[PDB]
């Protein structure tokens, strides 16, 4: 599917390794070993297909697919391009997935790696020429400083850094993309470590693809991320993260993010194509670095309903806690896959709202209150409104801001009241609990 579809949908990230182990799975005693292969498989997810669902979700996107070295469960150590992950599943497994996902209207996003491959034995690298020692550049330490080390140099100290500028090499990953996308039926590409390959590698590559692509930029200098943004369909909205963190976690004022929104908006081609999360699978998990589930949500709201793509972090919906890499990467099974939790159920009332606005494709996100401890928005010319707040649990307030809608009424999603702006379009709420306000007309 092409960028406008992915415009309007919303991306539940979950590692294949830790949603579930079978199509029986109901839950379980959780992984004790978070480094080394859980058990999950294509099979345990397409038995949460309706899990992923029941919040919202109409798009997934899964770790890297193909063989991995030795105690790769996260997908990135490729080893064979041309083999599936035998750990998760066969290829008749893969594409069952995918087509159990298409006939319930659910996108399936690959993650992809063409800067490196795994920490195996050069001689076991498939296909050929990826057993040549040729194929590579020396190994040397990254200075992350200097964008020709960035590109040449080892992204961690024993991941063979490919010769992407090698014409040998760029075929192989234009015809393996072309392979994979045609043979699965893929809808969308992730592509990680894309600031550490050259960037006239990548246009040639994404549209090998055939479809919408997202790449992974780890930077907040939107003027650096930006510069890969004509590459691609989006970027994943690293920008935006730092000063969404710090206004949730109580660390900052609104005035960053809002400003940040503003500039990378300014900076790429299309603004409704950058990916927005709050946490992700290489940083610690929100609830671990700010233990407030009001928060959460407040940061949450931002993530589902303002200008992008959202992205969210699988087991953000039972409240996981982990910390750095891989203690952020918990099994879901521990959780029993509890439809009835907190987190799900406002998943669930926020995926509600997308649907019924479209999936809110639209570059129509307006500023509307900016203070010291919340912020408030709206999209589709008042439609729908958030009013957000970093008070934190246990917190009231009452914050009063014109709406740009005269004599207009809302109902708050959560708390069922009726909301009516004035004459002059300015409206008061009280926020309990430090929670977040949605409003739809
Ligand atoms: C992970 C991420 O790294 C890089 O991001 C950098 C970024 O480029 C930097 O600029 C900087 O970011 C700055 C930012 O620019 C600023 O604007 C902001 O203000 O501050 C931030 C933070 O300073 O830092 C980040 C993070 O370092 C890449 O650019 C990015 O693409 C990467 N994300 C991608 C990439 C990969 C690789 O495909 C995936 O990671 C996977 O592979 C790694 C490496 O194997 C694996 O790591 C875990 O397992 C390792 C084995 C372990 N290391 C142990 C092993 C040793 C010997 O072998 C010991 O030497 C070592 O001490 C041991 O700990 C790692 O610690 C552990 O994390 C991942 O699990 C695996 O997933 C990413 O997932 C993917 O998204
Ligand atoms: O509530 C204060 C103020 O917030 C908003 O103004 C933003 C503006 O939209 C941003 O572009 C940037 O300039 O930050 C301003 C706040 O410092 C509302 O737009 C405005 O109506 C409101 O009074
Ligand atoms: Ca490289």
């Amino acid at each position: 599917a092409d960028t406008n579809s992915w415009k309007s949908r919303t991306i539940y990230f979950a590692l294949t390794d830790r949603v579930a182990r079978s199509a029986s799975d109901n839950g379980g005693d959780g992984c004790g070993q978070l480094q080394d292969y859980c058990g999950g498989t294509f099979k345990g997810l397409e038995g949460k297909l309706d899990y992923i669902k029941g919040m919202g979700f109409d798009a997934i996107w899964i770790t890297p697919v193909v063989q991995n070295s030795a105690r790769g469960y996260h997908g990135y150590w490729a080893s064979n391009l041309y083999a599936t992950n035998s750990h998760y599943g066969t290829s008749d497994e893969l594409k069952g997935l995918v087509n159990a996902a298409h006939g319930k209207g659910i996108y399936i996003m690959v993650d992809v790696v063409a800067n490196h491959v795994g920490n195996g034995p050069l001689n076991e690298m498939q296909p050929a020429p990826l057993n040549q020692g040729s194929s590579y550049h020396p190994a040397c330490g990254i200075n992350y400083n200097d964008q020709h080390s960035i590109e040449t140099c080892r992204v961690a100290s024993d991941l063979p850094d490919l010769d992407t500028t090698d014409p040998k090499i760029r075929t192989l990953y234009k015809d393996w993309i072309k392979w994979l996308m045609s043979t699965y039926k893929f809808d969308g590409v992730r592509i990680d470590t894309v600031k550490h390959v050259e960037k006239d590698f990548w246009p040639d590559f994404a549209w090998a693809s055939g479809s919408y692509t997202i790449g992974e930029v780890f930077s907040g200098d939107p003027n650096y991320v930006a510069g890969y943004s004509k590459l691609m369909g989006g970027l994943l909205n690293y920008p935006v993260y730092f000063p969404l963190n710090r206004f949730y976690q109580q660390q900052n004022s609104s005035q960053a993010l809002v400003d940040m929104h503003n500039q990378i908006g300014s900076l790429v081609p299309d603004p409704t194509t950058l990916g927005t999360f709050l946490d992700n699978h290489d940083n610690p998990r929100f609830l671990s670095q700010k233990n407030d589930v009001s928060l959460f949500k407040n940061a949450l709201t931002y993530v589902l309903l303002a200008r992008g793509i959202p992205i969210v972090y699988y087991g953000s919906e039972q409240a996981y806690a982990g910390g750095g890499d891989p203690q952020n990467r918990e099994d879901l099974w521990r959780s029993r896959f509890n439809t009835n939790s907190d987190m799900y159920k406002f998943f669930q009332a926020l995926g509600g709202v997308r649907k019924s606005h479209g999936g809110l494709p639209g570059n129509d996100h307006v500023h509307l209150f900016v203070e010291s401890d919340a912020y408030a928005w709206s999209r589709q010319d008042g439609a729908v409104m958030a009013l957000t707040s970093n008070i934190g649990k246990g917190q009231q307030r009452q914050f009063c801001f014109f709406t740009q809608k005269n004599n207009k009424t809302w109902r708050g999603i959560f708390d069922g009241k009726t909301y009516t702006s004035g004459g002059d379009g300015k409206l008061c709420a009280t926020v309990n609990n430090g929670e977040p306000i949605v409003f739809v007309a």
